[PDB]
């Protein structure tokens, strides 16, 4: 309860989950999220 990656702030499915750029958001900040 206290990230900028609302992948893993919301509940979704991350592939990069427990991570630090879901912390930095660095993930959420360029254009989406996951894809492997
Ligand atoms: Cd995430
Ligand atoms: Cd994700
Ligand atoms: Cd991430
Ligand atoms: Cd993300």
């Amino acid at each position: 309860p206290d990230v900028k990656c609302v992948c893993c702030t919301e509940g979704k499915e991350c592939a990069c989950f427990g991570q630090d750029c879901c912390v930095t958001g660095e993930c959420c900040k360029d254009g989406t999220c996951c894809g492997i």
